[PDB]
RNA sequence: UGUACAU
């Protein structure tokens, strides 16, 4: 049902198509490809008149483009260089609607580009309908991105309703593709008094979640961005638990984090618990030297030692060389300490 | 030689 006009131009027929050329038909185009793109486009080098001309008709439609797969680029395209007018009047257009929006697959696309250029007093009022439904946000694959944007973009005072929604949520939450990307964001963004309680439960769980595939990226966010006495608790979890961990998957990247970013002391000590404590019939480093894991955290240790400590471990590692050769893990760590001696 | 985000 595209009008002749919206034909001829998607086939060539208007290399010097205007945008007052088009009147009338701006949501058509919005929702074709290379209408839209053609309208964002015009849009930048578009005079004051022209860019009303184009909203007049955007704000007629604004519901129906912004869940569109082309019209949301249109809208998106007003909040970044439309006037402060034509952007509380397309917020305005999202008041009561806020919540269906983010979790629509375009509506949030929408949604986070306002979240963006609208002034704090109309993210705060955008916000505030999401109170009720905040889990139901980050559980969903586009509502995620919506509470991820707030946290970045909104007055931390206005978001107390979440941290709220986060109260005995933490772990199952760490434990979620979106969920534990939303608890980073927090981390980042979020005010002392808020963090916390969210702090508070992450360390209740410290060993959980170190070694699943989605807790342990929001440990290592902690042992990365975090405060001292923080970073602090979670090593002291890995601390006695160093073979074990450098062993798996997901948790080995944990203790490379805790060797890279715990004090100079704490750091010494880690290093010492492989290089004294034994594995049952053989030694501790033994076993790691030739781990399709840990092998990558005695390589981190060889690194962030300083050159006393590297020295012990280098001639703690020497004996297995013969051993070493033989497994494929150990390539590397070769490759270290053969530059060494 | 090893793990996570959508038009």
């Amino acid at each position: 049902g595209r009008s002749r006009l919206l034909e001829d131009f998607r086939n060539n027929r208007y290399p010097n198509l205007q945008l007052r050329e088009i009147a009338g038909h701006i949501m058509e185009f919005s929702q074709d490809q290379h209408g839209s793109r053609f309208i964002q486009l015009k849009l930048e080098r578009a005079t004051p008149a022209e860019r009303q001309l184009v909203f007049n008709e955007i704000l007629q439609a604004a519901y129906q483009l912004m869940v569109d797969v082309f019209g949301n680029y249109v809208i998106q395209k007003f909040f970044e260089f439309g006037s402060l007018e034509q952007k509380l009047a397309l917020a305005e257009r999202i008041r009561g609607h806020v919540l269906s929006l983010a979790l629509q697959m375009y509506g949030c696309r929408v949604i986070q580009k306002a979240l963006e250029f609208i002034p704090s007093d109309q993210q705060n009022e955008m916000v505030r309908e999401l109170d009720g439904h905040v889990l139901k946000c980050v559980k969903d694959q586009n509502g995620n991105h919506v509470v991820q944007k707030c946290i970045e973009c909104v007055q931390p005072q206005s978001l107390q309703f979440i941290i709220d929604a986060f109260k005995g949520q933490v772990f199952a939450l760490s434990t979620h593709p979106y969920g534990c990307r939303v608890i980073q964001r927090i981390l980042e963004h979020c005010l002392p008094d808020q963090t916390l309680p969210i702090l508070e439960e992450l360390h209740q769980h410290t060993e959980q979640l170190v070694q699943d595939q989605y807790g342990n990226y929001v440990i290592q966010h902690v042992l990365e961005h975090g405060r001292p006495e923080d970073k602090s608790k979670i090593v002291a979890e890995i601390r006695g638990n160093v073979l074990v961990l450098s062993q798996h998957k997901f948790a080995s990247n944990v203790v490379e984090k805790c060797v890279t970013h715990a004090s100079r002391t704490e750091r010494a000590v880690l290093i010492d618990e492989v290089c004294t404590m034994n594995d049952g019939p053989h030694s501790a480093l033994y076993t790691m030297m030739k781990d399709q894991y840990a092998n990558y955290v005695v390589q981190k240790m060889i690194d962030v030692a300083e050159p006393g400590q590297r020295k012990i471990v280098m001639h703690k590692i020497r004996p297995h060389i013969a051993t070493l050769r033989k497994y494929t893990y150990g390539k590397h760590i070769l490759a270290k300490l053969e530059k060494y001696y």
